[PDB]
């Protein structure tokens, strides 16, 4: 009775798709435009004018199109959605250097992908930090469930937020030591803001619940540089998936969720009728917020005071200082998966922050080197004009993952004490190890055995206390062609180089790829860079070094 009447939640959604014959068909105009979302006004680049940009919506195994039009003046774009697998389709990927030159003012690209998963992601610029001025918007894809609910909320975004955008802190962050310094943050595109008279601007998001009546909520964190714990007051969290993988419910009373993560929370309306206050709290040990603990929603109950503010208690769940995950133990996928790693090639990716040149600009460095590549020469265009390209520069950060079906096995590490999310394209990858300190290649255990599977995961990092440090230990095998990035998500620090890309099954790139959908796209930005000094890409030391994204 439903658009996937024949599967169900043990399905293999990694073999096996739904075939509904539908095209969900989107139009974006990204626009350079102004807004007060939490009631001070202030530039921001957005999807058709709203914040969060429009839902794509879909059923799994529907086709989405998505006509990207340019609307800006100063920016080019690219649009990547998070977590869509993009098998044999990584030219769709939207990863600017990488599948596609950057889409100039007046033009347009199509995108068009299958749902071959289910469940909540997102999608956003991955074109410098336009993402975080505003250009993003969630993927909603109807699938099955591992838990019931009676009326599905949709995307709830999480944000930190300042009034200056990410764009002009940009050189600021460049030339500092220390982590940025954000005032604020938003729920779905909303808060107040107290000003310095102490009036208050703005307007709370808030939802409304019918006593007894269960709600999904799609949690999505959106931030530039804030790792948060949601909750709320008085109600247990049901989490049902993480990323794109459903996973055997558990309950809990708050979330902690990097950025570029999702998990979906079933919400039961089970307690008095009032108002109560749901909370997203900046995590201090990789967050600094000046306004903690005012990233406040209202969640007001049909029966509650109207237009009341809430005075409920935080859940003591402890502190909110370090920056963690849910545990490996707590994360158990719903489709069963082993992560078959005899024979996998072995790698492990270097964490470092580092100064370059004369300011100097402290870049972060992933795997030795802080990526610096091309918006003009994508790297799909490097195998297009050779296809058996074996020079690669240090600079490329490149990985190979030549033989089909092979296993990767990825050791991320640091010394420092900074924890960063980690996000692959291509793949739902197998998260074997987190952890604390150093890594202990004779000493460490690696699970197998149906391990946490999703898209974005934290190299969690000691305290400078305990010693600083930590990593993360993720599996996938080689089953999807492309050239895959897989970087840090705060979009700070993979826009100074926290990057990598994995070039994955390189002599069959003529599977997918198109010269024609990369040239016109790359003549437009060719033209574009000829009469606009925007188009040409930063990559020198004394300015606001572009990475290539
Ligand atoms: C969005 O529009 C503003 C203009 O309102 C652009 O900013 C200006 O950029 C020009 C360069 O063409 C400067 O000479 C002006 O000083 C800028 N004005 C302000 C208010 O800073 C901005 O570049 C646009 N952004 C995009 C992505 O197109
Ligand atoms: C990032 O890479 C570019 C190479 O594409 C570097 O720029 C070149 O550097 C040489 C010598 O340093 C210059 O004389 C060339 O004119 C530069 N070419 C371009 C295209 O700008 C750049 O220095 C690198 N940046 C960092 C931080 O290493
Ligand atoms: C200012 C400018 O050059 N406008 C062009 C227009 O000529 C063209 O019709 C349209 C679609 O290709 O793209 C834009
Ligand atoms: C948050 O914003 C999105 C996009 O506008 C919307 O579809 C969704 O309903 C919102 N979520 C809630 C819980 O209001
Ligand atoms: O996806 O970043
Ligand atoms: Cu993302
Ligand atoms: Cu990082
Ligand atoms: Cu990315």
């Amino acid at each position: 009775n439903t658009p996937w009447q024949g599967y169900d939640i043990n399905t293999n959604y990694y073999e096996t798709i739904p075939q509904t014959n539908v095209v969900r068909e989107y139009w974006f105009d990204i626009v350079n435009t102004t807004a007060a979302l939490d009631g001070v006004e202030r530039p921001v680049l957005l999807v058709n004018g709203q914040f969060p940009g429009p839902t794509i919506e879909a059923n799994w195994g529907d086709t989405v199109k998505v006509h990207v039009t340019n609307r800006m003046e100063n920016n080019g774009t690219a649009i990547h959605f998070h977590g869509i697998r993009q098998l044999y389709n990584n030219q769709m990927d939207g990863v600017a250097a990488l599948t596609q030159c950057p889409v100039p003012p007046n033009s347009s690209y199509t995108y068009v992908w299958r749902a071959e998963e289910y469940g909540s992601s997102w999608y956003h610029s991955h074109f410098s930090l336009q993402a975080w001025e505003g250009v993003f918007g969630g993927i909603l894809i109807h699938g099955p469930s591992t838990a019931e609910y009676d009326h599905d909320l949709g995307m709830v975004f999480l944000n930190d937020w300042s009034h200056q955008t990410v764009d002009e802190m940009y050189q600021s962050v460049l030339e500092s030591q220390n982590p940025p310094h954000f005032q604020t943050g938003l729920i779905n595109g909303s808060n107040i803001w107290v000003t310095a008279d102490n009036q208050t601007v703005g307007r709370r998001f808030q939802t409304e619940f019918v006593p007894g009546q269960r709600y999904r909520l799609r949690l999505v964190n959106a931030a530039m540089h804030t790792h948060f714990r949601f909750s709320i007051d008085n109600h247990d969290l049901t989490v049902i998936a993480s990323d794109f993988v459903p996973i055997v419910p558990f309950t809990t009373n708050n979330v902690p969720i990097g950025m570029g993560q999702r998990y979906d929370i079933i919400v039961t309306a089970n307690q008095a009728p009032d108002n109560y206050w749901i909370r997203a709290i900046p995590q201090s040990f990789c967050s600094d917020n000046a306004n903690s603990d005012n990233i406040k929603g209202v969640l007001h109950y049909e029966g509650a005071a109207d237009n009341s503010d809430p005075t409920s208690t935080k859940w003591d769940y402890g502190d909110d200082i370090q920056c963690l995950d849910f545990s490996l133990d707590e994360l158990v996928p719903w489709l069963a998966l082993d992560a078959d790693i005899g024979g996998a090639q072995m790698a492990e990716s270097d964490v470092d922050f580092t100064p370059f040149g004369d300011v100097p600009l402290y870049l972060w460095t992933m795997g030795g080197n802080a990526l610096n590549i091309s918006w003009k020469d994508p790297t799909l265009q490097q195998t297009f004009e050779d296809p058996d390209k074996m020079d690669w520069k240090a600079s490329q950060g490149v990985i190979e993952a030549a033989i089909p079906n092979k296993w990767t096995v990825l050791v991320v590490q640091t010394d420092l004490p900074v924890p960063h999310p980690i996000h692959l394209h291509g793949h739902d990858f197998y998260l074997l190890a987190q952890g604390f300190g150093q890594f202990n290649p004779q000493n460490v255990t690696l699970k197998t055995h149906n391990p946490p599977r999703r898209d974005t995961a934290l190299m969690t990092a000691a305290t400078p206390e305990n010693g600083g440090g930590g990593y993360m230990v993720i599996g996938f095998p080689a089953d999807n062609p492309g050239v895959w990035l897989i970087h840090c998500h705060i979009g700070f620090h993979a826009t100074e180089g926290f990057a990598q890309q994995i070039v994955e099954r390189q002599s069959e790139f003529n599977t997918f790829f198109s010269e024609d959908l990369l040239e016109n796209t790359c003549d437009a930005w060719d033209e574009y860079a000829k009469v606009n000094p925007y188009g040409h890409q930063y990559r020198a030391l004394a300015g606001p070094y572009e990475s290539g994204i």
